[PDB]
């Protein structure tokens, strides 16, 4: 796999998480951000994939899993198979990029989208080679019991604008936010 995509939202705070489920109240727009972001692809016979971890996967609704229209893998140690509903299961990033290019997988794939939390991002974002991160940010604090971790400016630079990504300051249930792409090469 030649890149990886992150996507994330995040409070001013860095909280990605509270008791299991997201710190703020549900923001329809930024879900269907995340949707069309992880969903689209237009390589015909293909699907995107996403990446989570094992919380993250049990945060989803039951009646919501696997995420629609994308091949769904989950990252966990301990399970000796995927979660119920769940595509593929593997031990590890390195382990889950590898299982795309074996005969099942090899046709079927076009982008990779990690989907969180925190562990999953951490690893991902020190992947060798082109990746972008679609960030969120969620301009107020919240109580936030699980953290995104530290972007690195040395190696990621904050994209003026990405195409298909809107710029201005979005508002929904009266809280503000705005999506950046950042992005490292090397
Ligand atoms: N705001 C946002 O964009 C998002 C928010 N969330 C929120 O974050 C919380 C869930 O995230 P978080 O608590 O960080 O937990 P995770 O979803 O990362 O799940 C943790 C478990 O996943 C497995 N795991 C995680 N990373 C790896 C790894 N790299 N390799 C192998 N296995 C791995 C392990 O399972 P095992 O123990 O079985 O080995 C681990 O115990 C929820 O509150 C959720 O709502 C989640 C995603 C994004
Ligand atoms: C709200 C949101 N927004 C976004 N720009 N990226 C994300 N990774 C999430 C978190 C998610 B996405 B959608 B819902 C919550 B559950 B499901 B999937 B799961 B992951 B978790």
């Amino acid at each position: 796999v030649g890149s990886l995509n992150c996507i994330v939202a995040v409070s001013q705070n860095m909280g990605i998480g509270k008791n299991g489920d997201l710190p703020w109240p549900p923001l329809r727009n930024e879900f269907r951000y995340f949707q069309r972001m992880t969903t689209t692809s237009s390589v015909e016979g293909k699907q995107n994939l996403v990446i989570m971890g094992k919380k993250t996967w049990f945060s989803i609704p039951e009646k919501n899993r696997p995420l629609k229209g994308r091949i769904n893998l989950v990252l966990s140690r301990e399970l000796k198979e995927p979660p119920q509903g769940a595509h593929f299961l593997s031990r590890s990033l390195d382990d889950a990029l590898k299982l795309t290019e074996q005969p099942e997988l090899a046709n079927k794939v076009d982008m990779v989208w990690i989907v969180g939390g925190s562990s999953v991002y951490k690893e991902a974002m020190n992947h060798p080679g082109h990746l972008k991160l679609f960030v969120t940010r969620i301009m107020q604090d919240f109580e936030s019991d699980t953290f995104f971790p530290e972007i690195d400016l040395e190696k990621y630079k904050l994209l003026p604008e990405y195409p298909g990504v809107l710029s201005d300051v979005q508002e929904e249930k009266g809280i503000k936010y705005k999506f950046e792409v950042y992005e490292k090469n090397d």
